[PDB]
């Protein structure tokens, strides 16, 4: 249950945004050598982006876990799978971190801080949807940032969460 | 350029097959604890499958490389990213390997042989499309196998390779 407005996007809607996102990246003048998709949400955006950028997709995954510190239980982000070690072919290369939604930036900050420990040239970040809202996380300095589209602070319903894709598509069209 | 018949599938076409594939898996009676997606082709099928199976997606990636052995250059499959080491939470668990197409089975055999070196309970494999054709690779004994649909030996055009998704969808409908 959510209390804000809601929006549904078709697979094709998202594919079209990814094509435009690839063009934004290409126009910034840094040629990326590989993507690092943050699963699970970044996997589909990253493989769609590969259609247009034609660079390999490496993968990490994060998740929130119940953390009990100082007499208070809150959710914190942790690694589920990581690039340990980073392969030698990526040393000194440009890598593009890919995720589906910029909501709180807590995962994004965690992953970017960890990847800046490595021997990359340029680390950039590309997200499908950028929500306009307050952010708990911060993007480190010097990291190029791209979003496919900016969105209101609405709950986004992704087609890859649709038990009934026909009903999902109906709600997507009923929102246009 | 290909010399066989060709088919185009929409994103929604594939989503519907994945829903049916999840039902085939559920009916076989083994509860899988995690997926291992083989990138890049397995990423989108695996995240679609997560909608219905609700288990985490781990990732490996393979690619073909030019291999020069005994005075003859052929393409061979190699690791690009692997699960090194397998996390302890997966020890003794059931893992479902996910890929998009069963064509030659050379990648599938390579990955399954490598994953059988680990301490899993059940290793199963799920593929979106199973092509009916001769196979160079072999599936090890005792590995449950599921395919979403079986297909003729045709070239499959995936929507995540469509530079123009509208033209892609036109060709998909023109094939029904
Ligand atoms: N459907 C949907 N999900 C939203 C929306 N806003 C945030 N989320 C989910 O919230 C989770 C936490 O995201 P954040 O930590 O805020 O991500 P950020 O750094 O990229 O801004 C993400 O899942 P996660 O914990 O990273 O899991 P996974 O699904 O990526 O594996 C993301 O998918 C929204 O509008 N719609
Ligand atoms: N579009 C399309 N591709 C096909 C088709 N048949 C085979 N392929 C591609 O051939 C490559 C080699 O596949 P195999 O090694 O035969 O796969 P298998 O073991 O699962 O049968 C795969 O890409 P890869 O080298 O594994 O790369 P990636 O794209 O998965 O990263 C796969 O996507 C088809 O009908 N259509
Ligand atoms: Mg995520
Ligand atoms: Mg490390
Ligand atoms: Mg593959
Ligand atoms: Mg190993």
């Amino acid at each position: 249950h959510h209390m804000k407005q809601k929006i549904w996007y078709t697979y094709d809607d998202i594919h079209r945004v990814i094509k435009a996102l690839a063009e934004k990246i290409r126009n910034a003048g840094v040629k990326y050598d590989a993507m690092i998709a943050i699963g699970g949400g970044g996997f589909i955006p990253a493989r769609m982006l590969r259609c247009f950028l034609e660079i390999p997709i490496y993968a990490v995954t994060t998740a929130y876990y119940d953390s009990d510190n100082e007499g208070q239980v809150t959710e914190e982000v942790k690694k589920v799978q990581w690039l340990d070690p980073v392969p030698e072919v990526l040393r000194g290369k440009n890598v593009l971190v890919v995720d589906e939604v910029d909501d709180s930036r807590v995962t994004m900050e965690f992953c970017l801080k960890e990847l800046l420990k490595e021997d990359f040239d340029t680390v950039g970040v590309a997200v499908l949807h950028e929500k306009i809202k307050a952010k708990a996380g911060k993007i480190p300095e010097g990291i190029p940032y791209f979003s496919g589209i900016t969105v209101e602070d609405w709950w986004i319903n992704y087609p890859w969460d649709a038990l009934d894709i026909d009903e999902h598509n109906r709600l997507a069209e009923a929102g246009r």
